[PDB]
């Protein structure tokens, strides 16, 4: 039953993401049950890509049974779909970055050809600003439209934190987001990046990015007191955690080739407060 | 002196590509060492690039050495810079493919983004075809313009094969020139890549490029009657010795992840006269 659907959600959260399970654990009922069915969504499209054996065939199952879904056509017995289904009856969810999800998801299906700042925002966009576009609705109801932009570019600056944490492990994977022309702009070469070297281009790199993103957070953050209440510690602690990686890799002297406890998180979400 | 010069060049093409020196030490002397100091020309920024620990900095200097020399300012003990000014002062040699050289060893300073097959044209111009540009005055005296697009095109078949047989060793090495679209075209994913698999989705994205090096040489070898004598054979034996290259995939079962011993040069060669 629904109960259940939306449980299964809930552990869902709390095993892959303890950052936003904390976050959006204090808001009121229905909504936090929504905001786990449409993060149990966007992991699954994910882990779908990242760790599947035949990711591009299971893509293609994930965005047919979307398609179901989208018509009422979808007979099924996945928790996560359930607990989607009473998401998008019970509020005005708006399928088009759920579309734009799936989207973002076939773009990491192939090696990445990013070449400009835009191709990385454009990536962002499509992977993470599409996720605060599917919470919106239930995170600020009746207030979508103000705190639009700003949930973009949330989105931006947390994805960049990822790019920015994440690029051994991505060059490991033969997984590039860092613009080529930033390369070219800062000299830092391939070789650089292959063999996981710091150098001073590499640092006037990763600066550039990190000072984009901590930007788009000050813009997010700024949109705070536009949110409901009962919203805007959950989306300014889920802020502040990603943002917190970045000083933590600066006082790393910028070592990302291979970041925040549950402490740690529980004192970000009580100093937002 | 020069014959010193020139046999510093005759043991840098020895070495490093017993197909081009088998192929060309059948030319006319003078031609010959031309041959010589222009491949030691390509081989050097090559290899700063593939194998330079400051590869940037490296083709920099490089590409400040061809500046002074092509000013008549370059005063250098460097026997491969002293062949080639003598090479430029005994024939019409272009310095436009050399520049051009350069531009396209300055791509593979950093990762690739080749998205379409013009991309990969793009590419394979200016690492491949401009070697053949270069070649032209000393091959064909007097008949540049007659077989110059069979010489571009030979490139392309050329630096199209290095790529089919060098995708895993180009993976290790975050390399990735095949092209994006033909990878979501064919639905080759970037996992699949990784995992260095064959299936049916690579062998026929690796058929697509390989039929249009087949047309490439094709195109090239119906040329060869418009080269004087003493090219027919060597360049006719350079392109089957590299052409060679993809039958035996085809009989590998595309395993190109990890293929001419000299005597079947030796065969080739012979079989082409
Ligand atoms: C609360 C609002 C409006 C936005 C916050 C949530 C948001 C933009 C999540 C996307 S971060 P993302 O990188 O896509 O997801 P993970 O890699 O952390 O799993
Ligand atoms: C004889 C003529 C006109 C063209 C033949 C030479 C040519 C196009 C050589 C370029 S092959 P390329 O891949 O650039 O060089 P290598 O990787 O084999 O060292």
């Amino acid at each position: 039953d629904l109960n259940n659907a939306y449980d299964h959600c809930k552990n869902i959260i709390e095993k892959h993401s303890k950052t936003f399970s904390k976050a959006f654990a204090m808001l009121p009922k229905h909504q936090k049950r929504a905001v786990w069915a449409i993060y149990a969504f966007c992991r699954r499209a994910d882990d779908i890509v990242d760790e599947g054996e035949n990711p591009k065939e299971e893509l293609e199952a994930f965005a047919v049974e979307f398609d179901l879904f989208m018509e009422g056509r979808l007979e099924t017995e996945d928790p996560c779909w359930i607990a989607l289904q009473d998401a998008f009856e019970r509020f005005p969810l708006d399928p088009a970055p759920f579309y734009e999800m799936i989207v973002g998801q076939r773009m990491d299906l192939y090696p990445k050809t990013i070449d400009t700042k835009d191709d990385l925002l454009h990536y962002c966009y499509h992977v993470a600003s599409t996720v605060g576009l599917m919470l919106l609705p239930v995170l600020a109801p009746g207030k979508v439209s103000r705190v639009k932009t700003g949930a973009i570019e949330l989105g931006y600056a947390m994805q960049i934190t990822n790019i920015l944490r994440d690029i051994g492990e991505d060059l490991d994977n033969h997984r590039i987001y860092i613009p080529k022309q930033m390369m070219i702009e800062y000299g830092y070469t391939r070789t650089d990046l292959h063999n996981k070297k710091v150098n001073e281009a590499f640092i006037q790199l990763w600066e550039d990015l990190a000072q984009d993103a901590e930007h788009y957070y000050r813009n997010a953050l700024a949109t705070l007191p536009e949110y409901p209440v009962y919203s805007r510690t959950p989306v300014g602690g889920a802020a502040k955690m990603y943002r917190a990686i970045i000083q933590t890799v600066r006082n790393n002297d910028y070592q990302v080739f291979g970041y925040v406890s549950d402490q740690m998180k529980k004192q970000i979400i009580a100093e937002m407060q």
